[PDB]
């Protein structure tokens, strides 16, 4: 005299791609790189770097939350 | 005498695609770099870099929440 | 006597594409860079950069959200 | 009392780019195909071919000749 | 009483480039094809296919020669 | 009193690239296929294929010549 | 109560008669040949020939098709 | 109550009659040939005759088809 | 009450005749040939040929297809 | 004391050619002959002849004479 | 004290050419011949003939005759 | 004390050539001959012929005399 159907379907597809991704660098190329430094003072914190080629992907994001809750009551 | 169908479907195709993606970089060139630097002072904290080609690839975004709740009550 | 068909279908396609995306760069080419300093004198903190050809995708943005509640009630 | 100084300097560049080159084809689709034939009849040769999405890059040229004699002489 | 120098210098770069070169193809989708045939006669030759995604680079060309030749007589 | 320098210089880089060539094919897809014959009749040679994702590369060119002669005579 | 004659005669004579057909040649005389050749020289592809009498027959032609297709149909 | 008489006659002739035929040659002649080469060169592929009396007879072609379907139906 | 008389006469005579056929050459001469050859230079391939008389007959064709079909269908 | 040299040379050519001689008679035709006779009366010999096509060469002449003498007489 | 040198040269060409000689006859053709005779009387000698087509070539004569005499006498 | 030096050269070449030579007769056709004769009377010698196609070569003729004399006589 009561028929419950719970039936719910659920495919969704929850999806991210981050950073460098499906590219092509063929022939990249870095060129020649000076640096001279004589009498240099530095009171406090110093921070560098030197280079010629570089390739950096960093992604601190692309993160994914599902929350899915299901209920059902009866009386 | 009561008939409940609770029958939702769900195909949702939630998508993040962030940064660099799908390119072409062919021959990208860096040209020579020098720096010269004689008698500086620095009173306080000092931050630098020194490149030529630099490719670079940040994405602190892109995330993805799904919040679904589903609920059927009787009485 | 009752009859309730709860039946919604959802193909919802929430997309997000951010960045540099699908690009060709054939040949870009970086110039020749001289940096020259002498008597230079920095009272407070410093952040500085020298490069010839920078490529910077930064994507802070570009999150998704679906909030999706269901409900049905009897009594 | 003579002198000859035969010095010529050849950078010659001779260059063929041919056929489909550095191109993004994202998402190309071909359409449903259905091909029916009942009471055919054929009394000479036949060819055919029945796609539904093709890519084709044929390139019978693109060839290169360098043709180059030097000559020097004396009495 | 006779110099006779003979110097010429090559660096000649004869470059060929052909066919399916440096391409993205990202997500190329062939239909779903059907071939139905039913009474069919053939008197002479039959060359057939039946794909639904094909890719195909032929190159018959893309050939190169150098011929170079260097004389020096003297009497 | 006679002094002959024969002194050619070659770095001459003929060069050939030829089919499919440093390509991305990222997510290609073939559709189905169907093929029904019922009452054929040939009289005479086939050739036939059937597929659904062909990838084809043939080549028959990209062949070089350096045919490059040198020669000195004296009297 | 039906009478069909299907009485068709053929008496064709298609016929081909192709090239150097029913001749007389009587006392046809080459003269004297002479080729000399002291320096020469060929970069590419050479086809020659020296001869005093050539009596050349080629006929690519002079082919024959006959097609003829007969039906009769009842009901 | 019905009659059918189906009696096609073919008494067809096709011919092909092709190349030197029927000919006199009574007395042909060739003449003295002389071929004198020196210094000569030669950097791709070399065909030659020297003859002096040539009497050639090719046919390629001259081919016959005859296709002749009959089809006779009743209901 | 049906009569059905199928009485097809082929008498048809397809003929083929290729080359030198019927003829006469009462005395045919080839002369005198001389080839000298002193200081010569192949760099490819060589296909040569040095004869007073040739008498050649090649016929790569004068063939014949007859294809014939009889149907007889009732009901 | 005395030198006698006979020394006459003969090269004479002497040549005859005569009735049918290198012709093409290629189709000719006689037509239909009849002859009819009721009651006719010869009183002295008969001669008689009846035919279609007739190709008659007699050649009662064409001989040839050489009559040569050489003769030396001395004293 | 006497010398005799009797050297006559004889290039002498007698030629003869009679007849029918080097014609095409392609495609004559006599007529329908047809003789009736009902009471004719003959009295004397008969030669007689019927025919519809004749190629007659008699040549009684094309004879040829060299006399030749050479006679050397002293004293 | 007397030298004779009798030194004749014969190279003289008497040459017949009579009747049908060299000829061809391709397809020469006799017609129809039929010949009738009811109450003939012949009182001497008959002398008859019938036929289709005559071809008669004769030659009575053609033939050669060589007379030749040698003499040397000496006193």
């Amino acid at each position: 005299s009561v028929q419950i159907v719970y039936k719910p379907v659920d495919l969704s597809k929850v999806t991210s791609k981050c950073g460098s991704l499906g590219n092509i660098h063929h022939k990249p190329g870095g060129g020649q790189v000076e640096v001279k430094s004589e009498k240099l003072d530095f009171k406090d914190r110093v921070q560098s770097k030197i280079g010629s080629l570089d390739n950096i992907t960093h992604v601190p994001g692309g993160g994914n939350k599902k929350i899915e809750t299901h209920k059902l009551t009866f009386r």
